[PDB]
Parts: structure tokens; C-alpha cells; sequence
């Protein structure tokens, strides 16, 4: 293990300081012995997932908070934890020396860090690039003839994407999301604002646009990377609004639903990509369930549907059951999958706040929200940014849980670094949420889940001030007693035979 170099930037916690030759990393990884139990804590006051361990008690007497396991009570499987590849992303890591890049992608991807096993790649530029790109911008290009993946893919995103494959030990899913299409395919000619594909389903343009998808899979196929999944288009209601500032193209649910049945279904389907997921709607919550009805009551369209997509603005508040309560009711067959996460979105906000514990909260909270309510994965957005939260081609600057200094040859790891760990690292792939119930109203936030060797994880975040005793039990194995402290967060791992 190397401890957390600790520095302020004068906000409510620290970031932990990595550069060329230091960074903090986990011992690796061990199970605690039957009867006892491992917890891994992080703190407001410095604490970075820092291991210790405990016994199961056979017996409990209290008035205090209990959390009782429910382990024959069976939720979602989890698919896993990751974060965005895009340009911002590739040009900040590249621009730390080797020995500080292969830190960086050791922290996310080794298991000596938190075992990411999610990697989403936009579909050329998005606003997170330094420049306005599709794989086809030569206009009426309809047989894709120039369809080609510039330097941003081959020099910058596919050599880290092999890199972090090469370090992890958990089999890592890639899954690819456009912004825009080649501006001949669109009603409005630009990359940005109010547009939609030309013509109709079934045409040409939406033929085009469908075998782009396809196109884009065997050029990554001829560089060794295989997707797991693709979007039908990040944001689809974003084309739908006049002056909106950077690449999108706009679809209604009835225009994605026609598009999936009539091009992209049976494209992707005749295509050597065929075990490609397809996932709708990758957007916000609020659209559903409105936008899953329209497509997925249509059969010709549900067919090529793995997934719903959704996307999360953590500075503001939704409603998780009447969103992905009532979707999972209306289609439990058709798994959630939370693609975009994003912080410091808001006018008043600074983009990056070095050492925010509340936005490192904000994560935490999301992903225990998310899991309580059927969702099977969480996808941050850019996986590092500079302290400007850039570079981004029309300034929309966000937060992200690694900042690099190029200039120190360094890079922090905020608090949403470790409050994001406390779910990727013990939360393998295949993992099954089950039930929680507490004895008495209290302001925790909790989730458990069982991996698929039949282990226990349960995650307690504590956003109030005062420390809150309590107990878990898992009436295989006992009581483990333990306090959540003001402003912490805990993963609680055991063996239950
Ligand atoms: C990278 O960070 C490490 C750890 O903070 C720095 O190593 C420390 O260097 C100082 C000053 O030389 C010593 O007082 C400490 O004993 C070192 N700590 C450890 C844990 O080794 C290192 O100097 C940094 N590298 C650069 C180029 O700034
Ligand atoms: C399209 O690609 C071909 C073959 O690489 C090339 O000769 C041609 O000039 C390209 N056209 C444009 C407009 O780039
Ligand atoms: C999600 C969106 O797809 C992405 O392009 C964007 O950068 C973030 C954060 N800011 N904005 N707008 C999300 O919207």
C-alpha cells in the first residue's frame, strides 16, 4: 500500500497527490477470514478507503439503528463501473509523463486501484474536443468511401483504451455513444444546434447513418477493441432545441423508435457486430417512462433493444420511482444502465473545486439512488480533466474525479475518485442487489448486494454531521457493530460461509 499525499485548495477536504514517481494504492486484494469482516472508510477529514477489520458478533442487544441483510430477497445484476474516454480525457493523460500516465490508469483500472470495468468512447467529437470532427465529413459521402478515425481515436483514445484493458484484471466493457452525424445528414447542415437525420426511416440518410455505426465498429475491430454496447445517439432530445451550443442530432422517441426498427436494428443485426447491445434513450431521467413506452411497445423496434441508457445532472434533483421505478415495472426485462454522470453544471458553481467532499457525496448518493431503483451499471463522464475542468470547445467546463496539472507533471485525485472506489472496487460484474431494511428512520444512505461467490458488500454513506452507531446483521453469520462517522462513507465486506 502507498498512503494519500494529502493537499488542500482551501475547499471542505483534501485531493491525493500522484506525479511521475509517487502514487496512494491498495495492498491487493484479500478476503477477510469467516467470522470476521473487512470496511474500507473514506472521510471529509482525510480518511482515503483506508482498510481495517472487525468480528461478526454472534449477538446484539441495542435500541440502536439495525440494517438486517434480506438475502432471499433477489434485485438487478450488476454490469459494472467506468468512465468516458473522450478527447479531453486522452489529451490531458498523454500530456503526463509515462511513468505518471501509467499511475493515472492504474488508479482506475488495477486492482491495485478501483477496478473500472466500463470504458464509454464517444463517436468522434463531442464537446469535450478541441475541434469539430465526424469519421465522414466529406459531404453526400453516402457509400461511407471516406469514412476514416483520425489521430483522436489512433494516437490518443485506442493506445489508452488498450493500456487500461492491459492493466485491468476484471474483463473491461466498451460502450460507444455519437453526438453528431456528418453534417450532409442533417436537416440544419452544422454539427450543433436544432437538427434531425434528413428524410425518413428506412431512406437513405438513415441507412447511412446506421451503417456509420457499423463502419465505426469494424475500424475498432481492425485496431483489436470489441464493444460490448452502443447508444442509439447520446442525448437525442438535445437536436431538438433551437441553439443548442455544441454536436447533437435530434430524435423524438417516435424517430428513435422507427430509426431502430427500419435501420439500426437490422444493420447492426446483418452486420459481423451482431452481439453488439443496443441501448436507447442515453439521456435524462425525466424523459421516462414516456420515451421507453413509445419504443418498446413497438415490437419491430423492442426486439433490438438490451437496454435503457439514462443520464444524471447530480447539482439537480429528480424522482427516482416515478423515472426507473415505473420503466422497470412497465419493462423489468430491459435493464437500466446509467451512461453519464456529471457535477459543477450549474451557472454559479466552479467547474472544478479541488477537494469538494459535497460533490464526492453527490456520487455516492446517485450511485446508491441508481441501485435502489433497478439500475445495473454507472458511467462517469470524462474520465480527467485539467483544472479548468477542460479542455471543451464552447467552454461548457465540468468537475471530474482526477484533475491533471501538466504543467507539475502531476494529478489529484478528488474525493469523487475514493466515493466512486467505494462501489467499482467491490462490486464486481455479475454481483445481485438484495434486500436492506432498517429497524427505525435514520439519514444514511445504505445498499447491499451479494458477489457472485455468495460474499456480502454493503455500502453506508453518512451525508449529516453526527456519527450514527448501528448494527448489520446477516443472520447467516451474525452482527457486525460498527459507527458511520459525520460526513464518511463505508464499504463493509464478509464471507458468509
Ligand atoms: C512526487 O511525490 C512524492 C510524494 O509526495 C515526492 O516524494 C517526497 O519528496 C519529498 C521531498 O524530496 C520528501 O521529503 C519525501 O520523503 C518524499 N516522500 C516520499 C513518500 O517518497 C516526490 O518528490 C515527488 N516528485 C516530484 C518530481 O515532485
Ligand atoms: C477519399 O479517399 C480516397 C482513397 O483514400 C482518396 O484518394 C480521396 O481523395 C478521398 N477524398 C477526399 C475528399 O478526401
Ligand atoms: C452530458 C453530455 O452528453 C456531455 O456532452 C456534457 O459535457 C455533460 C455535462 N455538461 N453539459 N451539457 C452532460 O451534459
Amino acid at each position: 500500500a502507498r498512503p494519500c499525499i494529502p493537499k488542500s485548495f482551501g475547499y471542505s477536504s483534501v485531493v491525493c497527490v500522484c506525479n511521475a514517481t509517487y502514487c496512494d494504492s491498495f495492498d491487493p486484494p484479500t478476503f477477510p477470514a469467516l467470522g470476521t469482516f473487512s470496511r474500507y472508510e473514506s472521510t471529509r477529514s482525510g480518511r482515503r478507503m483506508e482498510l481495517s477489520m472487525g468480528p461478526i458478533q454472534a449477538n446484539h442487544t441495542g435500541t440502536g439503528l439495525l440494517l438486517t441483510l434480506q438475502p432471499e430477497q433477489k434485485f438487478q445484476k450488476v454490469k459494472g463501473f467506468g468512465g468516458a474516454m473522450t478527447d479531453a480525457a486522452a489529451l490531458n493523460i498523454l500530456a503526463l509523463s509515462p511513468p505518471a500516465q501509467n499511475l493515472l490508469l492504474k488508479s482506475y483500472f488495477s486492482e491495485e486501484g478501483i477496478g473500472y470495468n466500463i470504458i464509454r468512447v464517444p463517436m468522434a467529437s463531442c464537446d469535450f474536443s478541441i475541434r469539430t470532427y465526424t469519421y465522414a465529413d466529406t459531404p453526400d459521402d453516402f457509400q461511407l468511401h471516406n469514412f476514416s478515425l483520425p489521430e483522436e481515436d489512433t494516437k490518443l483514445k485506442i493506445p489508452l483504451i488498450h493500456r487500461a484493458l492491459q492493466l485491468a484484471q476484471r474483463p473491461v466493457s466498451l460502450l460507444a455513444s455519437p453526438w453528431t452525424s456528418p453534417t450532409w445528414l442533417k436537416t440544419n447542415g452544422a454539427v450543433n444546434g436544432k437538427g434531425s437525420l434528413k428524410g425518413q426511416p428506412g431512406d437513405i440518410y438513415h441507412q447511412t447513418w446506421a451503417r456509420y455505426f457499423v463502419k465505426f465498429l469494424d475500424a475498432y475491430a481492425e485496431h483489436k477493441l470489441q464493444f460490448w454496447a452502443v447508444t442509439a445517439e447520446n442525448e437525442p432530445s438535445a437536436g431538438l432545441l433551437s441553439g443548442y451550443p455544441f454536436q447533437c442530432l435530434g430524435f423524438t422517441p417516435e424517430h428513435q423508435r422507427d430509426f431502430i426498427a427500419r435501420d439500426l436494428g437490422p444493420t447492426l443485426a446483418n452486420s459481423t457486430h451482431h452481439n453488439v447491445r443496443l441501448l436507447m434513450l442515453d439521456d435524462q431521467r425525466l424523459l421516462l417512462p414516456h420515451w421507453a413506452k413509445v419504443v418498446l411497445t413497438d415490437p419491430e423496434a423492442a426486439k433490438y433493444v438490451h437496454g435503457i441508457a439514462v443520464h444524471w445532472y447530480l447539482d439537480f434533483l429528480a424522482p427516482a420511482k416515478a423515472t426507473l421505478g415505473e420503466t422497470h415495472r412497465l419493462f423489468p426485462n430491459t435493464m437500466l444502465f446509467a451512461s453519464e454522470a456529471c457535477v459543477g453544471s450549474k451557472f454559479w458553481e466552479q467547474s472544478v473545486r479541488l477537494g469538494s467532499w459535497d460533490r464526492g457525496m453527490q456520487y455516492s448518493h446517485s450511485i446508491i439512488t441508481n441501485l435502489l431503483y433497478h439500475v445495473v451499471g454507472w458511467t462517469d463522464w470524462n474520465l480527467a480533466l485539467n483544472p479548468e475542468g477542460g479542455p471543451n470547445w464552447v467552454r461548457n467546463f465540468v468537475d471530474s474525479p482526477i484533475i491533471v496539472d501538466i504543467t507539475k507533471d502531476t494529478f489529484y485525485k478528488q474525493p469523487m475518485f475514493y466515493h466512486l472506489g467505494h462501489f467499482s472496487k467491490f462490486i464486481p460484474e455479475g454481483s445481485q442487489r438484495v434486500g436492506l431494511v432498517a429497524s427505525q428512520k435514520n439519514d444514511l444512505d445504505a445498499v447491499a448486494l451479494m458477489h457472485p461467490d455468495g460474499s456480502a458488500v454493503v455500502v453506508v454513506l453518512n451525508r449529516s454531521s453526527k456519527d450514527v452507531p448501528l448494527t448489520i446483521k446477516d443472520p447467516a453469520v451474525g452482527f457486525l457493530e460498527t459507527i458511520s462517522p459525520g460526513y464518511s462513507i463505508h464499504t463493509y465486506l464478509w464471507h458468509r460461509q
